[PDB]
């Protein structure tokens, strides 16, 4: 259940841990992942984590496959101008797409149709083909520029899913908070997850 | 520096820890706090924390004063229909106002001018007097209804500051994440804080 | 086929018979129903029908289970402030939601995001999770305020399904008219119904 | 009291019984009726009723006069391209106009100013002369296209009165439901009716 | 996979070959087709092709069945005012709908809700029932009137799929170009096709 | 007749054959062409054609001059950041400008004023000087993002001329289809062409 | 009085003399300046002035410090992708920001939220933190694209201060004109200047 | 080439030198000029220049004819309420119109259609007849009120040409700057000028 193939793009907002945890969960659910990452996101990851991600796609693909315990060819990695990759055309096989984290600059690019690199074109294709598109911005405050871009995209059917974890299961660790956002993304995609219980599911009637 | 008096309202989004930490920081900066809390927020706090907050304003005021180490009368607590309280009129002395957490229902009330209780009227007054108003929503996804309400209010000069902590100082605890959002709120108000360093302040020139 | 679980909310427009007939059909299709009812809707039902609906959720649940011939736990009843019930969070298991009848006040609440009670929050969650939301208003005239609220919600993907039965199968009773609207709701949800034939299904070619 | 002359147009939505009952009530209130009917409405009437309405205006006029017990010349019937009829020019004597039923296609024509036949031109004239215009759509769901057209026209002063009968007088027959809508139309026009009591008129003070 | 039943309407833009090729592919995928054609489209077909399409629905149905090699009753043909045909009511069994070619006049009719014939009403029903609607305009330049109509409909969930074939598989014939557009339509509907490969499907990693 | 100088920019939509055929026709009409091409368009041309276009402007200029049979200096080629070229300033001599093919990313850049390279700045100058600007997008579906960008630009006086060839002269080859679009572009510019007859020019009166 | 720290960005509009004169005045008022310059602005400066500005940030910093007579570390220079610099995060110490000259491309980037380099991100941060942002465009004509971008940003609280010097103090040199614009910028920031007298300050009453 | 007759209006923004230089260039190109000047512009000219312009139209006409070396009747001067002058009616012979300088008050009048004097009516006529209208505002900052007025007028086809001279030919005098704006106005009108070279005209290919 849910999509067999997910385009996962990481862009340069803070929150690299969310994208890595989501990649890991997707691999554990036996999904094929087309993995894309922006130059600024590579710097975020080097800044915020101890993951030493190689820069070139083939080396990055090898690295992420070992990091996640993925099967061979389960993770594809495509470079930022590789227009021969599936996500660049709506004639590709259907994927769901998630941008996590989603920088304000990528939010803006997708909202205006800029298509300046493969991540932006891929989201542009997702919208024109009416395939799932989930954006996970991380910023604060949100300015009116951010909010108008999110509103436009939500009105066009994108899911605006900010990295704003809930506290209602009493988190005990940073990892608990990361998992709550990742679980919400998986819920949105329709992919099984067991990190976030189904609210009130045992609640039969009011007190 | 910054406002001497802050109206701090807690409403029923998840994230009770943010409001309590902000209250604590405000008290430690010797600010007067006019504290307001919705019925649903009281349930969130009971659900997500071990804080046993008394229900009536006078008992709540005593409790919070001990919880924070506040001076006598530094924290005022007002009930949800107490139109005699300062926040209800623009002829009151100037306060900054923060709604943290800010539920989607309170976001909506403030965006449409509903003024159904003291928290909503207080924000309505803040906007009409052009006094600071900081809203800290916690929700995911944000629907187009949420986003249009945030956009309207941001366009009118409110600060939309979602509970979306950054990871770029490598948080080690839930408390580190809570402090990053609280530090941003204090920055927005112009109140000193030492939990979040000033980005790049020692960076003199590019490599 | 169609959703296993339906949140059915009744609010205070005239047309209590539509909600009761829909509840009955849903139970006969072996669906789980999370049943919600507003204080004004309780008065409509007492005014327009001979159904003596108990006021408290547990007694109401017992009553409706016998009224419909439902299996045990097939109908859940939740009170108007019970934020622990599944419909209040998008992390709940997926439901479709129907508000039938839908008062103009509830139409307005859902259109602005007011979330003042469980019915309003539940619809707010349905919209943010992109789950089905069917509103059945009953009013006449529709003012521009009603129409702008319906238009906003329809543009966001809600189904505006007014209680305006068709006459093209020559109804013979009030019950025939009620069934035509209920059949349309079930069609919209994708749930089998045999009260309303499929138009023109035997029509092979034009005369 | 109310208008002496009513242009009553029937167009091809389901609900032929509403137009016929309204015509009958208007005749019983000694009003002059300029009766117009679309080709699709003629098919609806043949489908949904046992009224065998002749096709040509003069024969239709004779038929409706006997059907209603009208006085001679009280009902005028005009064909769909008869630009010499009063409703086609604002220099005609003042009429109120009702389109009942109002198809979605006629709703659209009137909203955009299409004026493709006498019914559409007549409504266009009603709007430009600021004479009463009451539209009785019957459709479900209402799409955003329907809703934007109704909203535009309501904003211009038309009355959008959907065929959505209320149940709050406990209807016992289809005829009771038809009369509730017809009574609302007559109320809107300011014409006496005794089918629908005046709500709460004997209610002096609250319990 | 994909819809069992497709309403295929041809209207009077140039590109008759696209509609005929799509009809053929749909028949080869064992789909039921409800075929509709406008008077102007009949003239386009006579102008641009050597297909001698009979004018009356029954003869047209016989002709198209032989032209495509369809099974008996697989292709239904309905006339332009046949309101008894399934596409005219949302209570019909669910179809996807394609207008190919889509003239600018039909684009306009569907955008404003004109419902002047069965093709227009059928698309109006598709939108109100939230069933698939794919419009294939062929015009150049697109004026702002065309573009505002397409934008409105795309915002309401219609797919605007212009007859603008791609060249990236190096077409060798007019037929290759026609197949690229038809393949895109089938992709949009979710119907198998083998004329257009899935872009980059064998591309594992960037060079 | 028509402009003496045309800025022809090729960007990375499919349809490289259209730009090359247009360049050829312009040269055969003795027009001066300022030729610009994006990095992605160079990849399209290598993918979709057997034209081996050199990468550097001077070599590209030599190549295109031989390819077209142009006179010396009739084709100028400018690099993507060459702000000293005429198209970059409105104080240049007047040109008409055509972007053919026009990618969705360039459509977006021109619609928002991005001016990130010489093609984008050149179109920005064309709009501010009210000089002709013809955009030839090739995409399908057009999303609402594409359509809003085209609509904005058409409202500002740009010509949106999609690569959507007509079939009403019964094309026999891919080349016939390419020529129909190129002929429309030349018509739009006011430049003589003999590939597309003038519709109905010998038609004196209706049958 | 006025801000202690100013982010001064130069982008590629004509008017390099304005940015250099402003930098000089800021240094003479003992302000800290975080200096940013785009690649196109470097070409403008080389074209329009005899200032030989080194390309790398450290050499540029040394050069500008001598050019202005600045104290050590008073001018910081940051490269176009240096996300570790203060202006890139709202958690930095508060600055006012001026883009002078402001190209139409940078105007567009800031209006849409593109954040493609440090100048664009810095302005995006200024807007989200509600810190001063002054844009000094230099273009003529202003197209509707330019004007809509300026209007959006002015509505969000940016100051649109075009390089349009006044003549009402009878300028005698180009330098007089440059100083009038620079004086207006300093006035806007609240920084003392003595180049532009205060209009009418000695005017006590009308003649 | 270009218009034979120009309506040149001067209104009370700073920049009187621009209008006088433009008048002079127009006279040297043997154009007929219908010269209009507002009361506030007369005060600007007295303030900013040593031109002693007589107040009454006939004396002003004599003066300007000698100032420019104009032929007899080449410059017509019309008073501010002279509705018998050509510019007041669209039935006059075609002129291009320039308002230089254009005060913010005149910008506003023309944007709203105020027509309070001959300059405002003349621009209103230019817009309704679709004749050239060039506005040369001089103000800084531009407020959102200024920007919305300029945007409206630019969208209606007026040219918004702010007095914002470029520096890219290294001006040496105030006069050089004035000539750059005047040259742009003449370019916009299509009138020969030799003060501003054609950018890049000798640039054949990129380096
Ligand atoms: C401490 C800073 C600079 C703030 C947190 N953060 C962030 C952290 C780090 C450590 C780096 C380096 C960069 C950021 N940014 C800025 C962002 O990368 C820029 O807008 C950039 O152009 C994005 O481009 P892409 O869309 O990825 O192609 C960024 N952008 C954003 O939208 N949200 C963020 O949290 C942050
Ligand atoms: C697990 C649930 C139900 C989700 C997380 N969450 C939350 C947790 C708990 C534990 C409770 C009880 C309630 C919420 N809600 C719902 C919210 O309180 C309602 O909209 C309510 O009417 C708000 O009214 P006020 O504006 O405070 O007057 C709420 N609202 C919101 O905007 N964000 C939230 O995170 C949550
Ligand atoms: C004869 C009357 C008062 C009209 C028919 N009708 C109705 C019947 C009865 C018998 C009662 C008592 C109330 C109504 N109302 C009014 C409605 O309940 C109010 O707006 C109310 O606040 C709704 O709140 P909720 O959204 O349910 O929380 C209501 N509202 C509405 O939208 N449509 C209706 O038909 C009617
Ligand atoms: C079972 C069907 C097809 C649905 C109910 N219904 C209806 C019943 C019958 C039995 C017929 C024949 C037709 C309808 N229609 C379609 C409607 O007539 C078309 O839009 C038509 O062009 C209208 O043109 P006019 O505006 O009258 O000129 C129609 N239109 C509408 O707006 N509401 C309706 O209820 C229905
Ligand atoms: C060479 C002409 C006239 C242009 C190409 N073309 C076309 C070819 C032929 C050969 C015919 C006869 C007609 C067209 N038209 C005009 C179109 O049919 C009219 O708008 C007409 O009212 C459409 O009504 P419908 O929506 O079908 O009911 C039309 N309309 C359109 O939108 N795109 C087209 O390509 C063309
Ligand atoms: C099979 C693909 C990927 C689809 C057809 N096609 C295309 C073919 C080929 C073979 C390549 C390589 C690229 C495309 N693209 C994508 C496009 O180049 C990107 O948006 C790109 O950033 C454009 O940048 P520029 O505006 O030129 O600077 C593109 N873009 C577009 O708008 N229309 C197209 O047809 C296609
Ligand atoms: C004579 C020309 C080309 C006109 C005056 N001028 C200018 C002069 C020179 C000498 C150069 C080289 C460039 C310009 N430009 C074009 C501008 O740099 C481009 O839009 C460019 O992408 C800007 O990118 P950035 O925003 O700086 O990153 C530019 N842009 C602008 O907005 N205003 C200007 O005056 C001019
Ligand atoms: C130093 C001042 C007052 C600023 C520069 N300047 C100017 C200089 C002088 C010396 C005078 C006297 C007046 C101005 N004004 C104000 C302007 O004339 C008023 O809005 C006035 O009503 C205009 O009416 P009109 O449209 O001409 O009928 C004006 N208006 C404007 O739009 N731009 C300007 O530069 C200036
Ligand atoms: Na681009
Ligand atoms: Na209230
Ligand atoms: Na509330
Ligand atoms: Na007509
Ligand atoms: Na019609
Ligand atoms: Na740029
Ligand atoms: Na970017
Ligand atoms: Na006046």
């Amino acid at each position: 259940s849910g999509p067999e193939r997910i385009t996962l793009a990481m862009t340069g907002a803070s929150g690299a841990q969310y994208g890595l945890r989501l990649l890991d969960c997707l691999v554990q659910e036996e999904r094929e992942v087309h993995f894309l990452i922006s130059k600024a996101a590579q710097l975020v990851m080097a800044t915020e984590t101890d993951v030493a991600l190689p820069a070139k796609p083939q080396a990055m693909q090898a690295f992420l496959t070992e990091y996640c315990g993925a099967a061979a060819g389960q993770i594809r990695v495509f470079g930022q101008n590789d227009w021969m990759a599936p996500p660049a055309s709506g004639s590709s096989a259907p994927n769901a797409m998630v941008i996590c984290p989603c920088s304000t600059g990528t939010l803006s690019a997708v909202a205006t149709g800029a298509c300046n690199n493969l991540i932006e074109r891929a989201a542009d294709v997702a919208l024109k083909e009416r395939r799932p598109l989930v954006l996970v911005p991380r910023e604060a405050p949100f300015s009116s520029i951010h909010l108008e871009n999110m509103l436009k995209l939500s009105n066009l059917g994108a899911v605006i899913l900010p990295a704003a974890p809930g506290f209602y299961h009493q988190p005990q660790s940073v990892e608990d908070l990361v998992d709550q956002v990742v679980a919400r993304i998986l819920n949105t995609l329709g992919i099984p997850q067991d990190m976030l219980p189904r609210w009130g599911e045992q609640h039969l009637v009011s007190d």
